[PDB]
């Protein structure tokens, strides 16, 4: 039942961490507390409460639950990432996202905080904010239609897939997504190793609100 408060306050379970990982802060004011009800090796239980103002196109913080616990190999050795998130928002009079964050890199030992490439994938988007980029396609991947986005550098590339209408309840494999940005936009997944998993939300500006994990789970699996 733990409370993470601190800028940068973590847990760190067996399977699953979680961290209220505030990055932004200096962006505006407020506060924002993130809590463990549950982790165990099969899921992870969590919510977060903020307030943000100030600065409304800066990102304030992305509290996140993570999977600690996989091995780092190539996408294109990754046979499959299913996952499951069950969550709610309490107020959704906010500008945020409700977003899975991946990183991919050529070097194993990135910080697995960037990469070369990064997948998004907004289950919600609240306030009319946009992921890095354009939008460059459709895509219908996990039984659902999304918006598929691109944008970023040379040091790193974002691909974003943005659901219209808020997923709350969601379970899918991630390596759908994957194979999406392979086969149609040429990501190189047999260069570039999977270095982070995580989901979470990142707030622009509003509050209080709460978003409530019920339940999050993450694996990834060998062939």
């Amino acid at each position: 039942s733990q409370s993470l408060c601190a800028q940068y306050a973590s847990y760190t379970g067996s399977t699953y961490g979680l961290n209220n990982n505030l990055w932004g802060e200096a962006s505006g004011s407020g506060s924002q507390c993130t809590y463990l009800n549950s982790a165990s090796s099969s899921s992870i239980n969590w919510y977060t409460t903020w307030t943000w103002s100030g600065n409304a196109n800066e990102v304030k913080s992305y509290a996140n639950s993570q999977l600690l616990s996989f091995t780092k190999k190539y996408v294109s050795n990754i046979g499959s990432i299913p996952t499951t998130a069950q969550w709610s928002l309490s107020n959704t009079g906010v500008n945020a996202d409700v977003a899975y964050d991946l990183f991919t890199s050529s070097n194993i030992n990135h910080v697995t905080y960037s990469g070369d490439y990064e997948l998004m994938i907004w289950l919600g988007r609240y306030g009319s904010i946009q992921p890095i980029g354009s939008q460059i396609a459709t895509a219908t991947i996990a039984g659902y239609t999304w918006e598929v986005w691109y944008g970023g550098s040379s040091s790193q590339w974002t691909y974003s897939y943005v659901a219209s209408s808020p997923i709350t309840s969601f379970s899918g494999d991630i390596i759908d997504f994957f194979h999406d940005m392979t086969n149609n936009h040429g990501f190189p997944a047999s260069s570039q190793y999977l270095i982070d998993l995580q989901f979470g939300t990142e707030p622009f500006t509003g509050g209080p609100t709460t978003l409530t994990v019920s339940s999050w789970s993450a694996s990834v699996n060998l062939d």
